[PDB]
């Protein structure tokens, strides 16, 4: 059987809250109206939603509607961002509506005038991703000092109005509240930003699974590689990893945690090397490195979940100086 883990952070902010804090099936939802919507344009589809820009007809501004295709699933996201809204770079949730026939919810969040990272990312500063790396950093350490973990820290969950420098944590439908010795959903945030314990299937993880997330995507932006780690499926994601990190750190992390290996790893993690974060380092991308970034990144990108910065330690780091 596996180790058992719990999170050096946080471990016990749920169990010591009031019970309807994180018992998100009983809390009653007050609806909003449905009414004062205007749907304008289709922004995405997601597996069990559609969202819509719209606009509130009350005060005429923009708005970001989520409309939900699980009863259980749909009083989760709900309870998470009410207990997160206010929060520095949480999304708010301005409203949660329903077709008061149909019973069809949606939820209403506050509009983020976004660039998409595919063309946003390739005119960033060093001074600018560092500065957005801290804002996402607050996101983290808040949502994670309220007992939740993410679960789906990607580029394309991060809303950013450059021309405001503005900066949102979106999309919290994967976010679950985080109770030691419970056993997780491994099936959780997009394949390139998966942390090793989700492609092991070490179910016992906490919010450090977000660390890596962030790590992924600042290897991202500061070597202009997107996204970092680029696996074909779950396994060769995983591959790909330990074609960075090397293959000691990965068996020593398995070994630690006495997990049972899938036997298809066996042959297609092969031996590698752990590769010094310089390799990645090339004229075009060099503006947006420097020691304090690689020391981050390299303190992010940890096997070993129990191992990896927290938010908090990751705001304290050198990195940020000029930032803070
Ligand atoms: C709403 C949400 O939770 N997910 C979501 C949002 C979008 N797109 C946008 C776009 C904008 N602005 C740009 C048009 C200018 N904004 N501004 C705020 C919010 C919010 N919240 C937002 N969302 C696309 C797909 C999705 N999902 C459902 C796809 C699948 N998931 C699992 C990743
Ligand atoms: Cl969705
Ligand atoms: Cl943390």
């Amino acid at each position: 059987g596996p180790v058992p883990s719990r999170a050096r952070v946080y471990t016990d902010v749920n169990t010591h809250r009031p019970r309807e804090y994180w018992d998100y099936e009983s809390h009653v939802v007050e609806w909003g109206n449905q009414d004062d919507y205007q749907l304008v344009r289709k922004l995405g589809r997601g597996k069990y939603s559609e969202v819509f820009e719209a606009i509130n007809i009350t005060n005429n501004e923009k708005v970001v509607v989520k409309i939900l295709k699980k009863k259980k699933k749909i009083k989760r996201e709900i309870k998470i961002l009410e207990n997160l809204r206010g929060g520095p770079n949480i999304i708010t949730l301005a409203d949660i509506v329903k077709d008061p026939v149909s019973r069809t919810p949606a939820l209403v969040f506050e509009h983020v005038n976004n660039t998409d990272f595919k063309q946003l990312y390739q005119t960033l500063t060093d001074y600018d991703i560092r500065f957005y790396m801290y804002e996402i950093l607050k996101a983290l350490d808040y949502c994670h000092s309220m007992g939740i973990m993410h679960r789906d820290v990607k580029p394309h969950n991060v809303m950013i109005d450059h021309e405001h420098r503005k900066l949102r944590l979106i999309d919290w439908g994967l976010a679950e509240f985080y109770h030691p010795g419970q056993e997780y959903n491994v099936r959780v945030a997009s394949r390139y930003f998966k942390g090793p314990e989700l492609l092991v299937d070490y179910q016992m993880y906490d919010y450090s699974l977000d660390m890596w997330s962030l790590g992924c995507m600042l290897a991202s932006m500061i070597f202009r590689k997107e996204p970092f780690f680029h696996g074909h499926d779950n396994y060769d994601q995983l591959v790909r990893i330990a074609k960075v990190l090397g293959t000691e750190d990965l068996y020593d992390y398995i070994d630690k945690y006495n997990i049972e290996l899938d036997p298809r790893f066996n042959d297609i993690l092969g031996r590698h090397s752990r590769k010094r974060w310089e390799r990645f380092v090339h004229s075009e991308n060099q503006h947006l490195v420097s020691p304090e970034a690689l020391d981050f990144l390299d303190k992010l990108l940890r096997y070993d979940h129990q191992s990896r910065l927290t938010a908090r330690e990751a705001m304290e780091h050198p990195y940020f100086y000029t930032v803070v």
